[PDB]
């Protein structure tokens, strides 16, 4: 409402708990929203097979993302897209790097 602005508290990177994980791992979006009552509906509708609903960041908001397991790399990451329908490919499934998420993960 008011006021609206978080101090730093990140731009970490001393840690090695990062190499500590396979970044040629990638993972694209299924979908996006700002909703898990309202997103179960979409979830369950399309009937997203083999998923799991879980927290993560998105744009400073929390969101309830949604990922099929883990692509070898970007080879096969363009084409899985293929795979999906047009409602999934509707929303243009931008390239969000395994490395990304490592934010939540620590």
């Amino acid at each position: 409402m008011r006021g609206s602005h978080h101090h730093h508290h990140h731009g970490s990177n001393n840690n090695g708990s990062l190499k500590s994980a396979p970044s040629s791992h990638y993972t694209l979006q299924l979908s996006s929203s700002s909703n898990y009552d309202n997103l179960n509906g979409w979830a369950k509708k399309e009937n997203l097979k083999n998923y799991v609903v879980y927290e993560t960041t998105r744009n400073g908001q929390p969101w309830y993302v949604l990922v099929s397991g883990v692509y070898a790399s970007k080879e096969e990451a363009k084409k899985a897209v293929s795979t999906l329908p047009a409602d999934v490919q509707a929303k243009n499934p931008w390239a969000k790097p395994l490395r990304q998420v490592q934010a939540d993960l620590k």
